[PDB]
């Protein structure tokens, strides 16, 4: 509710904190399933399509012993035929990778795939009404905006570029994903603070998941359990123990 004197910084968490749970479970990810063959079979000749399935197939050769696991073979020529069969294959791979647990290989991808489909306005990143105003007041007031992400940087900025409010970017001073450490560890919010060039308790960091607010208190930051449709619940004693909120309105600098 009232931020503490020495904060300087709000860290935020996207998905079921800025983000509804069912945009990224429901549109954002199903989205790659549906559209990687239009993708691959539309893009196949493009330098980057090529570099990304280069990484993929790398992938695909190091999970070789996994049971399951779908190989991406060497094509067997140059035609329509082969290329069909290896778009397949690397199709076939891609959901296998996505029902299973998310390498670099296919995130490199799927920031791509998203890439076209913000840029073209197919999809839109949805935001929870209450979060560009309350934004906008607290850098008026001179914070700064970070924001932290299991989601890749890159796919990151398409979301804030291609928001339903609009292009947000101007908004975020900068991003940090999973390079940066597991949402998990106290110690990815040390970095956090060194990367930002603040102390950990200049900043304040509102997630839903309780994981992730305890990880980041051992790491002496402030932090608040962001509660809205559709996330995980609180045990009696959380809701207890960590300052809730349910708007980004309820935070008073
Ligand atoms: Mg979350
Ligand atoms: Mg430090
Ligand atoms: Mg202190």
């Amino acid at each position: 509710l009232s931020v503490p004197a020495e904060v300087t910084v709000i860290l935020l968490d996207i998905e079921g904190t800025t983000t509804p749970i069912a945009f990224v479970k429901d549109i954002l990810f199903p989205y790659i399933e549906e559209n990687v063959k239009e993708y691959l079979q539309t893009h196949w000749e493009e330098e980057e399509c090529q570099q990304d399935v280069s990484l993929l197939r790398k992938q695909a050769e190091e999970d070789a012993h996994l049971d399951g696991a779908v190989p991406i073979p060497a094509a067997s020529g140059n035609g329509v035929d082969d290329l069909q069969q290896m778009i397949q294959a690397v199709v076939d791979n891609v959901c296998w990778q996505m029902s299973l647990d998310k390498t670099t290989a296919l995130k490199q991808l799927q920031g791509h795939m998203w890439r076209a489909a913000f840029t073209a306005g197919r999809m839109k990143a949805e935001f929870f009404a209450d979060v560009v105003p309350a934004v906008r007041k607290w850098r008026e007031a001179g914070m700064k905006v970070y924001i932290y992400s299991s989601g890749s940087v890159e796919a990151q900025k398409l979301l804030f570029g291609h928001s339903t409010e609009g292009d947000i970017l101007e908004l975020v001073d900068g991003h940090f994903d999973t390079k940066i450490g597991h949402k998990v560890e106290s110690e990815s919010y040390r970095k956090i603070a060194d990367s930002i060039g603040c102390s950990t308790n200049n900043i304040l960091f509102l997630t839903d998941v309780t994981r992730e607010a305890s990880a980041a208190e051992e790491a002496d930051v402030h932090v608040a359990v962001v509660v809205r449709p559709g996330n995980a619940g609180l045990t009696d004693d959380e809701k207890t123990y960590y300052s809730l909120i349910t708007s980004f309105s309820e935070l008073y600098l």
